[PDB]
């Protein structure tokens, strides 16, 4: 009779366990979908980073172009500066000596 | 029946083992998972702000170039004028020589 009181017992922490079981595994399931999820917006996030990081020196490259062209053009006046000069140095002495 | 009764007994004892274990191993997965959703996050997060990064580096530079760009039509102008400059003189220096 007693071994029946055991047993009831028992038939008992089975019906809880297989519950835990169950939620367990539901939980775990619903885990694993939101894990998919992100494992694909990552995959976006590294994609549009990657358009992102060539467009920054596809960027920083243009920049620098256009800075030397300025330098360029900055020796490029210098010297038209000096050159005017010197014309005028000689005009003014050719006009001295008529 | 204290002897065929013993064994269900017995049958249950294992259900019991049995399913302890999968709990645990249930537990350390869902533990597993909580590993992974911490990373993610984290990893998430390191990319969002290397995304701010870049599309700052980009604008600032962007601007960079428009800055150039006008400053470089500045001077294409005051060279155009360098350039009429010269040849005014050159004409009037070339002509002032023939005539000595």
């Amino acid at each position: 009779e007693t071994l029946t009181e055991r047993n009831l017992d028992l038939e008992e922490k089975v019906r809880e366990l297989r519950e835990t079981v169950g939620d367990l595994e539901a939980m775990n399931e619903m885990n694993d979908e939101l894990q998919e999820n992100a494992r694909e917006t990552e995959l976006e996030l590294r994609e549009q980073l990657d358009l992102a990081a060539a467009r920054v020196r596809e960027a920083e490259k243009r920049v620098e172009a256009a800075q030397e062209t300025v330098a360029d053009y900055q020796q490029t006046i210098k010297k038209y500066r000096e050159l005017t000069a010197h014309l005028q140095d000689v005009n003014r002495e050719l006009m001295s000596q008529q």
